[PDB]
DNA sequence: TTAGTGTGACAATCTAAAAACTTGTCACACTTC
DNA sequence: GAAGTGTGACAAGTTTTTAGATTGTCACACTAA
């Protein structure tokens, strides 16, 4: 789908946290990353908020966004087109401010995100590079209820479908150890998504998987 | 003139700096690269090429070009001001080419990465991660002659400040075994000019060193 | 006497070279009914 | 038996360690005036 995204989850969190802003402020080109803003916006002092930015964006250092391209490919060899973050990008202690080029090329998907930041709480999601866990995490967000928990069955040929899963996981053991525990053990240990899922079976083939998920903020115990 | 973006260029890898080159030609601040134009250049298969070509502009993005602020910063924390090499990169096997577009950022200091090649055959350096041993050397090379070697005698507290070497290092012990010894022997072996030493004492004290270089290839 | 000259030493950095994981995909041996 | 199921193995890739070198700096024992 769109990769933009599936690049954003490829961050760590003060990262894509930073990124809100950018995008709240969508709401050009060069921009300084207003401390003050990103202290309040995520409850505090200017002291963290600023050594966070910090960090940030020097881990945000030789990133960048790729996309990929099917037509301008031919034989064992895939195509693409990639994009760092940022143009630029620079800090100065002496005054304080913290610099940043966003690359044009890029902006015009960061609207994008928002409908993410906040149906899917991107802001706190740990780094996250399993395309697969993504796509699963935004089918199950998808069936929340403002309870932040849930339970939703899916059908294995769904799955391996809008998933668009390699062939090899067909094979229901595989399928297992590649997909189902990889992911759902990868929304536990980076989104604040639980996961815990049961193998429902007609027969001996087994058919569907029935997740159900809480929010792990509203919840007292492991 | 010289800056970060100059002396950054040395590190570049042989691949880098090969490409660095069919760049430097033309540079709005694009480039394209056909495996196929380029892989006859070098005598590579085509697809040796492609190998080649996104190994190192991978080695590009990724290792960004930074200048660093040394009044601007405070406390620990130093001052910068990176840009990622490219803003955009491509490649379509359907068309056998790899496209690029310089940051426009770094563009304006292509004119004197050009007079790199040229003045100071950076074409030819193998890779280089010591300012201090590629500062020397921009410096000696400026006294070329037709022959293209030459004595040059530099005063030590010069070789100093003009090349901004710590302060640990005005010791003369040190300063042979960190800055001399050290950089003369990463040019004898990565650039080509045979760097030849001596230094002058009046007595107790030495002040200036007589570098004897000549063009061993031509 | 004394300013001046090789080393070791140590914290602090980069860096190359490894062990250590991922991702897809299978072929084994076993159970089940 | 026709199907389903966990583990090993693996080529290809990627990542995190590990172990080495590099730099910036100094107290030290140490030779020619």
């Amino acid at each position: 789908s769109n990769d933009l995204t599936e690049a954003a989850y490829s961050l760590s969190r003060d990262q894509k946290r930073m990124l809100y802003l950018f995008v709240d402020q969508i709401r050009d080109g060069i921009c300084e990353i207003h401390v003050a803003k990103y202290a309040e916006i995520f409850g505090l002092t200017s002291a963290e908020a600023s050594k966070d930015i910090r960090q940030a964006l020097k881990s945000f250092a030789g990133k960048e966004v790729v996309f990929y391209r099917p037509e301008e490919d031919a034989g064992d060899e895939k195509g693409y087109e990639s994009f760092p973050w940022f143009i630029k990008r620079a800090h100065s202690p002496s005054r304080g401010l913290y610099s940043v080029h966003i690359n044009p090329y890029l902006i015009p998907f960061f609207i994008g995100l928002q409908n993410r930041f906040t149906q899917f709480r991107l802001s706190e999601t740990k780094e996250i590079t399993n395309p697969y866990a993504m796509r699963l995490y935004e089918s199950l967000c998808q069936y929340r209820k403002p309870d932040g928990s849930g339970i939703v069955s899916l059908k294995i040929d769904w799955i391996i479908e809008r998933y668009q899963l390699p062939q090899s996981y067909q094979r229901m053991p595989d399928f297992r150890r590649r997909f189902l525990q990889v992911c759902v053990n990868e929304i536990n240990s980076r989104t604040p998504m639980r996961l815990s899922y049961i193998e429902k079976k007609k027969g001996r083939q087994t058919t569907h998987i029935v997740f159900s998920f809480r929010d792990i903020t509203s919840m007292t115990t492991g």
